[PDB]
């Protein structure tokens, strides 16, 4: 660090709360990750979605077009806009579960573990209805009907 603005730390062996399937669970770090996630612009959408450096084959840079490796089992042209350092902490919990999150996610155990819960409340919303960008009608690639079926 430069000046150490942030005294609390997470390193491997210290509990903490981790947010797992919604609710702060106390574990302790088991080893830290440094992810890479990749923010990437999908060159056939153009939008811009931060994927993990395991779906990135190619190599890791800014502007390099990647291939993206999506769930869905698609390789997707993808343009490297960042690497990030997603340093997460592997936290193991007591019930056995291991898993890494971020360290937003974690609170350190010096006495906080959340007197909170978001309890999955629907009502305050900062996203509205996401139905698809404005007009669409502009993607290159069409092929209705294709004269195969009157459709």
């Amino acid at each position: 660090m430069k000046a150490l603005d942030e005294p609390p730390y997470l390193t491997v062996g210290t509990d903490v709360s981790a947010k797992y399937r919604g609710a702060f669970c106390e574990a302790k770090i088991k080893t830290a990750k440094r992810l890479v996630k990749v923010k990437v612009t999908f060159r056939h959408d153009s939008s811009t979605v931060e994927v993990q450096d395991d779906h990135i084959k190619g190599p890791l840079k800014v502007g390099a077009i990647v291939e993206v490796k999506n769930l869905d089992g698609a390789y997707q042209e993808a343009v490297i806009n960042k690497l990030t350092d997603a340093s997460w902490y592997t936290v193991v919990f007591d019930d056995g579960d291991e898993k890494t999150l971020r360290r937003s996610s974690l609170c350190l155990k010096g006495e906080r573990h959340f007197a909170e819960s978001e309890t999955l409340d629907q009502l305050p919303l900062t996203n509205p209805e996401h139905f698809g960008t404005p007009v669409i009608g502009k993607k290159t690639n069409r092929g209705r009907r294709s004269n195969h079926i009157p459709e």
